[PDB]
């Protein structure tokens, strides 16, 4: 049995040198003023750090490392035909900063729901959408580096009913101030290379239409409304890569509202990998945001 998941995208999606990566993350985090501490959930991108690291800092700066003790990371599956969610087979997730330990107690509880499959080590290491949050998490939590655990969850192509069921399942954990939910997603992938060319001419340039479409989705997320978000996906089919983890989060939020809790979500930074101006251009969008529970 292999006990460690190697940092299989280090050096290609982010800097492999621990000390240099540490300084790069520190630099991006220093440019952000914390406004939403202590975040109970964040939405953050999963592209290479050269493209999205500055944006992701706006989410990670909202984590209060003196409060958060367990960090769920829900990332969408890119390679495998997964219809449910999957849990890791290893005990430790490596990063160039320091290695992260999976919460064995919660992993046992989750497994006993019967709702999860077990992803192989090969599946685990092939996916990047969880790994891209490990260095940032390690950096955000370094002042308490030996006092927190992670709960990695691979999120497949969930049906609406599975988004509802997993949302209700995770809601009991979302209600605990010691827990943090990292919801991994990029926003619009625009261009012929993505077979996506939706364009609202009332917005002007293509990149402004992309910004408007993304921000329609971001505003719906801020309305805490999973049905509205599903309807928006059905209407425009925006290529939001973590739409299923987001659907899980929104259903968890509505479950907590039914239990009498009150919540607020705010997006804090929006960016595009480039600015599309003609039909042959392509770009990927990034958005960072935080959920506050009082
Ligand atoms: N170096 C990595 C990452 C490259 C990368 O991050 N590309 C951007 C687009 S310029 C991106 O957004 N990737 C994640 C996504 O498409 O959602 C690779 O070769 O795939």
């Amino acid at each position: 049995r292999v006990v460690c998941r190697e940092a299989s995208h280090a050096g290609s999606w982010y800097t492999a040198s621990g000390p240099q990566l540490n300084a790069q993350l520190e630099g991006w985090l220093s440019q952000v003023q914390s406004t939403k501490r202590p975040a109970r959930a964040i939405i953050a991108p999963h592209a290479g750090y050269t493209y999205c690291g500055s944006c992701a800092a706006h989410a990670y700066k909202q984590v209060d490392p003196s409060i958060t003790r367990r960090i769920f990371i829900l990332g969408p599956s890119h390679h495998v035909p997964l219809s449910r969610c999957a849990l890791s087979s290893v005990d430790i997730y490596r990063t160039p900063l320091y290695d992260l330990r999976i919460d064995q107690k919660i992993y046992g509880e989750l497994w006993k729901t019967g709702m999860f499959e077990r992803m192989s080590l090969q599946t685990d290491e092939d996916e990047h959408s969880i790994e891209m949050h490990l260095p940032y998490t390690a950096k955000a939590m370094e002042s308490h580096k030996d006092e927190f655990t992670i709960i990695p969850v691979l999120v497949g192509a969930l049906s609406e009913s599975k988004e509802q069921e997993f949302g209700k399942l995770f809601s009991k954990y979302l209600a605990d101030p010691s827990n943090l939910f990292v919801v991994s997603s990029d926003f619009c992938h625009w261009g012929q290379r993505f077979r996506y060319s939706y364009y609202d001419e009332s917005q002007g340039e293509i990149y402004r239409s992309i910004e408007h479409l993304d921000k329609m989705g971001m505003s719906i997320i801020e309305q805490l409304d999973p049905v509205s978000f599903s309807n928006y996906l059905k209407k425009y089919h925006n290529t939001i890569s973590g739409r299923h983890p987001i659907g899980v989060l929104l259903n968890a939020i509505t479950e907590l509202q039914k239990n009498g809790m009150n919540m607020s979500f705010s997006f804090l930074n929006y960016a595009q990998s480039s600015q599309c101006r003609n039909w042959q251009d392509s770009s990927v969008s990034y958005a960072a945001g935080a959920l506050t529970v009082h």
